[PDB]
């Protein structure tokens, strides 16, 4: 089998990526945030809290007819942002761009966080990392993708994401028009759970490339791109006026400046983010100072190749045995 489904930006700076997902019977359609950085499926539901729901949909179990309490399991997850969110948990039908998973663990949110609460787009997030990192206790559930990927044609999911503009997830196929030359795949270790691999250097605008091993996650559920402080200095440093602002979280720019193109390497092959995809807009309504799309990993304790430096790129998650990360220009 396979599935194809598409993703949309959530706003006008691609803060995040939405993308329909169909729970229970008959089908409710819920917009979720599909996260390699994570691995629970989990809902805004009908047991959400009340006042901790201001727009989203909402998932009924109560309305499924194939929805059936897990018993006794509970969930609870942080996220690097600072988010969380906890509940308990159902087992229902998910499909996904015409790809169905049955008895799939879909997590019912009782508790969210601010700002879950106060982003309306976001009607839960759809975990892709390793079912290891799954939250649910005392029985830890599989991924979607994990369920789904025996009956897949290939075991691999792709993400081609969209700059200011929809983008797609495919499930058990690699679409060979989605991207131009070839495909270099690289290693990847599932050690702490995540898509982590290692780029092999990075280039700033039309400068010289640097050879250096950089160990990140491909992530599609974090904004930015995450790396070293050095890297991300020399980044900035060919932006006039650009700082990093404590005040603010990070580097900010002056937005009458044009950006630099970032090159990172994948193996011997080179992906190219355009410079425009580094603007993050005005730090507030307003303002003359931008925020930078590339940010230094320094407080985090790991890279983070997010959506600025995936969508530059057409993304292969390979889980076979030995899983793989394949990027290609596009
Ligand atoms: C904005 N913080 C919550 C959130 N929304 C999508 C992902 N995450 C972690």
């Amino acid at each position: 089998s396979t599935g194809s489904a598409t993703t949309t930006p959530i706003d006008s700076l691609d803060d995040a990526y939405i993308t329909p997902v169909q729970i229970g019977t008959p089908a409710q359609t819920l917009n979720l945030d599909f996260d390699t950085g994570s691995s629970d499926l989990w809902v805004f539901s009908s047991e959400t809290t009340a006042s901790e729901v201001d727009g989203q949909t909402i998932y009924t179990p109560s309305k499924s007819t194939t929805a059936k309490l897990l018993s006794g399991a509970t969930w609870s997850i942080s996220y690097g942002d600072g988010s969380s969110s906890s509940g308990d948990v159902y087992t229902d039908t998910v499909s996904v761009g015409g790809l169905t998973v049955t008895g799939q663990a879909v997590e019912s949110a009782k508790k969210v966080s601010s700002s879950f609460t106060e982003d309306s787009t976001i009607d839960g997030l759809l975990g892709l990392a390793f079912s290891t990192l799954n939250t649910v206790s005392p029985t830890q559930q599989k991924t979607f993708f994990d369920n789904a990927k025996a009956s897949l044609d290939s075991p691999v999911f792709t993400a081609d994401l969209g700059y200011h503009a929809p983008g797609t997830y495919n499930f058990g196929f690699i679409d060979t028009t989605a991207y131009t030359g070839s495909i270099t795949y690289t290693a990847v270790s599932t050690k702490q759970g995540f898509w982590e691999w290692t780029s092999t250097g990075y280039a700033v605008g039309s400068g010289t490339f640097k050879s250096t091993s950089i160990d990140g996650i491909a992530d599609t559920g974090t904004t930015l791109l995450y790396l070293p402080a050095t890297v991300v200095s020399a980044y900035w440093a060919q932006v006039s006026g650009a700082k990093s602002s404590s005040s603010v979280g990070g580097y900010v720019f002056p937005c009458s400046a044009t950006l630099p193109s970032f090159t990172f390497g994948v193996g011997s092959a080179r992906i190219v983010i355009p410079g425009d995809y580094i603007d993050f807009g005005p730090i507030s309504t307003g303002s003359s100072s931008c925020f930078g799309g590339i940010q230094s990993s320094a407080g985090i304790g790991i890279n983070i190749f997010g959506d600025v430096a995936l969508k530059a790129a057409f993304v292969v998650f390979n889980g076979a045995t030995t899983p793989t990360l394949g990027f290609a220009s596009k």
